[PDB]
């Protein structure tokens, strides 16, 4: 019951016990929550509450210290000193934002917004809380029965009457009951088992349900700038390859932390890689949220890195198949590639976090809690998409309250840019640099002429709130005879359920915009499906378009962006 106040430091006996995280706040600190806010129990050593028989007077703001306990109006003695005066609660050793962020819901943008424009202190706060209240909403939905199994990939399921149904996409992972968890796909259902089993009649499945531990490190340990490269010995023999990134590799050296913002096919992965040949004896972790990330990192390091110096740490409770290629969990080869969920305590000369639009406030402390490091890089683009907020449902997340990160990339801008596209057609280049780029990306490719749009609405049906728009997959079946070339192209959309009427018309292989983010194609067609606020997000349309290296097609349900669109129109 003694620890530092979470606003000022100032330690106490003062925890908040209507705050979820039952923060510690200082006497003067305290005041100012409980008197502006529904939030009134306080609890120290033992809960401040009325110690009459029977009382049950919990509100701080209603009670007395009576010599050595506390009481209610009612029940004090007359010798009683109200518990909360003079701008304080009393205790021992004897903030707007900090009550808006303990009330808010997390289903309004601005909640995000103020938990991104507050003190240091209070992100972590925020953070801790976020996800507590991410994780205790999880357990408000109704549990999912197996009537009958169709196959090995498809069956039917009963759901609990009175619980909402949660949407059935790969983002909702579930747990099988201890059967390993399991992930959906829409009256036939298509079941991926993370763990393969002859899935049962009568068995279940349920959400995820994970315990927040708490934070200590910052998001971002305090800025450095040194005179001299810090703590690592570069080469004066760098392939010519990595040639470019050298001036930007000794401003890692001679900083803390430093921000790469790299728009797509920039080389994030060449300068990830190109580091630890800079900087040859320095231990480097590469980290990313996702297995995707830190899997690419893997592949361009098996390019250009001893594969005997190098492992990918892989979480026992192994979810989705990734890199096979390095030694499985030795904490302490010279490069480590590790998602952050699955990070060891450990120390390094270098941290690379990858894909950082994706990171979390709260991955950002986790990442300096289980990484002491002389550099932190951080490495991605707020013109990418950012992590799902599955609480947020009121108003758009711009890329500036993603994560710290992001915030100052989008601010002061990020330390290094890299402002040459290589995967792209010059058309698409084009489009994303005036779109989100402000004209700074160039196009190292010419334009191909096989880029497309055309603007076809079609008809929007919806399987519960997936959107499919059938006639834009028959306007592309159309296109694929006249242009057989594209047969080998995947299909993008914003929606799941459209993907999955796309698999099985065109039988082209099939992409989320979002599992899209960090992959290129040589030819992408995407169906925009609606003109919702999802399928308009400048930053999901950037992703899309900037997937493809040779053609594109998109076929369009929103003018302005089809407009913007610096493409060859299509007719039909
Ligand atoms: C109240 S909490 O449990 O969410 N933690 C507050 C965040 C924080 C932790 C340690 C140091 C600085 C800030
Ligand atoms: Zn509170
Ligand atoms: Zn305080
Ligand atoms: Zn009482």
């Amino acid at each position: 019951a003694v620890g530092a106040c979470v606003l000022c430091n100032s330690q106490t006996s003062l925890r908040c016990g209507a705050c979820i995280r039952r923060p510690f706040l200082c006497c003067k600190c305290c005041y100012d929550h409980v008197i502006s806010t529904s939030h009134k129990l306080v609890l120290s050593v033992n809960p401040y509450v009325c110690n009459a028989p029977g009382c049950d007077v919990t509100d701080v703001t209603q009670l007395y210290l009576g010599g050595m306990s506390y009481y209610c109006k009612s029940h004090k003695p007359p010798i009683s000193f109200p518990l909360c005066a003079n701008g304080q609660v009393f205790g021992l050793y004897k903030v707007t934002d900090f009550n808006a962020i303990a009330t808010c819901d997390w289903t309004n943008a601005g909640d995000y917004i103020l938990a991104n424009t507050c003190t240091e202190r209070l992100k972590l706060f925020a953070a801790e809380t976020l996800k507590a209240t991410e994780e205790t909403f999880k357990l408000s939905y109704g549990i999912a029965t197996v009537r009958e199994v169709l196959s090995d990939r498809e069956l039917h399921l009963s759901w609990e009457v009175g619980k909402p149904r949660p949407p059935l996409n790969r983002n909702y992972v579930f747990t099988g009951y201890q059967i390993g968890e399991y992930t959906f796909e829409k009256d036939a259902v298509v079941y991926r088992g993370t763990t393969t089993y002859k899935l049962n009649v009568g068995d279940y499945f349920v959400l995820t349900s994970h315990t927040v531990m708490p934070l200590s490190a910052p998001t971002l340990v305090p800025q450095e700038h040194y005179v001299r490269i810090t703590g690592l010995y570069p080469t004066l023999n760098i392939s010519d390859e990595f040639s470019s990134n050298v001036a930007n590799y000794q401003k890692v050296g001679m900083q803390k932390y430093s921000t790469l913002q790299g728009p797509p096919g920039t080389g994030k992965s060449h300068f990830a890689i190109g580091l630890a040949l800079y900087y040859p004896s320095a231990r480097i972790v590469y980290t990313a949220c996702s297995h995707a990330a830190v899997d690419a990192l893997c592949e361009k390091a098996l390019k250009y890195l001893p594969i005997d110096k190098c492992s990918r740490i892989i979480p026992a409770r192994a979810r989705v198949e990734c890199f096979d290629k390095f030694k499985v969990n030795s904490t302490l080869e010279q490069y480590v590639f590790c998602t952050v969920n699955a990070l060891p305590e450990t120390t390094a000369d270098i941290v690379v976090f990858d894909e950082i639009s994706m990171a979390t406030n709260y991955d950002l402390s986790v990442v300096n809690a289980r990484l002491r490091a002389k550099h932190y890089v951080y490495i991605g683009d707020p013109a990418q998409l950012p992590a799902p907020r599955t609480l947020l449902t009121k108003g758009t997340l711009e890329p500036e309250y993603f994560n710290s990160v992001c915030r100052l990339m989008k601010t002061i801008g990020p330390d290094m840019f890299l402002g040459t596209c290589r995967r792209c057609p010059a058309e698409i280049v084009d489009t994303v640099s005036a779109l989100v780029y402000d004209n700074k990306l160039k196009a190292h490719k010419d334009k191909s002429a096989q880029c497309f749009k055309m603007f076809y609405k079609g008809v929007i049906t919806h399987d519960v709130s997936s959107a499919i728009n059938r006639p834009q997959i028959g306007v592309v079946r159309e296109f694929l005879t006249r242009n057989p070339a594209w047969r080998k192209a995947v299909f993008i959309s914003p929606y799941n359920s459209q993907n999955a009427v796309a698999s099985k018309i065109l039988g082209l292989p099939t992409q989320t915009v979002d599992s899209s983010q960090g992959s290129e194609y040589d030819y992408v067609i995407f169906t925009q499906t609606t003109e919702t606020a999802h399928s308009c997000n400048v930053n999901r349309f950037n992703v899309a378009i900037t997937r493809a290296k040779v053609g594109i097609l998109c076929i369009m349900s929103d003018r302005d962006l089809y407009d913007k669109l610096q493409f060859t129109s299509l007719e039909i």
